[PDB]
C-alpha cells in the first residue's frame, strides 16, 4: 500500500525529457501530428537535442510523414479514452489520470474493465476525479522497468477495472508481473499527483 516505489521508478523511466514532455503532450493534445522542427520551436532547442530525447522513448508512435502521434497521449486508437470536441487515447490507466493537470484541461475519459469488459468511465481535472462509474472502480499497476520498452512493461498492464475484488481475482491469476498490485483509482490518482507534483520540480 505504499506507493514511492512506482513514483520513483516511473520517473527514473520516463525520464530535458521532461521539459520536452508538458509541452509534447499540449501539442498533441490539439488533435493533430507534432514535427520535430514544430516541437523544437515551441522548446527552443536545436533539433538534434528533440531527437537525441525522442530516441530515447522507444515507444513514441509516428504517421506516414514521420511525425509525432504518440507519445503516453496519442491519436491512434487504444482501450483508453481520452476526450477533452476531440477524441484522443491513452497508453494506458493511469496516463489518463495524469494527462489532465499537466495540461491544464478537463478530460472524460472510459474504457472496459480488464476483467470483465464492464464499461468503465469517469471525469479528470488537474486536481481531483468525479463521476466514477462505477464507484468502486480499480487500477493495477507493475513496477515500470528501468531500461525495458515502457509501454510493453509497464503501459500494458495498467488497467482500470470495475471493482476492487474484480480486481484482486484477475491479478491473482497474473503472476510473472514484476511489483503487481491493484488500488483504487482514487489512490492511482493520487500518486499521478505526487509522480506530476516531482515531475514539474525536474523540469527548467
Ligand atoms: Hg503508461
Amino acid at each position: 500500500m505504499k506507493l514511492a516505489p512506482y513514483i520513483l521508478e516511473l520517473l527514473t523511466s520516463v525520464n530535458g525529457t521532461a521539459d520536452l514532455l508538458v509541452p509534447l503532450l499540449r501539442e498533441l493534445a490539439k488533435g493533430r501530428p507534432v514535427s520535430r522542427t514544430t516541437l523544437a520551436g515551441i522548446l527552443d532547442w536545436p533539433a538534434e537535442r528533440v531527437a537525441a530525447v525522442l530516441e530515447q522513448a522507444t515507444s513514441t508512435e509516428y504517421d506516414k510523414d514521420g511525425n509525432i502521434i504518440g507519445y503516453g497521449l496519442t491519436l491512434r486508437e487504444t482501450s483508453y479514452v481520452f476526450e477533452i470536441d476531440r477524441r484522443l487515447y491513452a497508453w494506458c490507466a493511469l496516463d489518463t489520470l495524469i494527462f489532465p493537470a499537466l495540461i491544464g484541461r478537463t478530460a472524460r475519459v472510459s474504457s472496459h474493465c480488464a476483467a470483465t469488459g464492464a464499461p468503465v468511465s469517469l471525469t479528470v481535472s488537474p486536481s481531483e476525479i468525479q463521476a466514477v462509474e462505477p464507484a468502486g472502480m480499480a487500477v493495477s499497476l507493475v513496477l515500470p522497468q528501468e531500461a525495458a520498452d515502457v509501454r510493453q512493461s509497464f503501459c500494458s498492464h495498467v488497467h482500470f477495472f470495475a471493482s476492487v475484488p474484480t480486481a484482486e481475482d484477475w491479478a491473482s491469476k497474473h503472476q510473472g508481473l514484476e511489483g503487481l498490485a491493484i488500488v483504487s483509482v482514487h489512490e492511482a490518482f493520487g500518486l499521478g499527483q505526487e509522480f506530476n507534483r516531482h515531475l514539474l520540480q525536474t523540469m527548467s
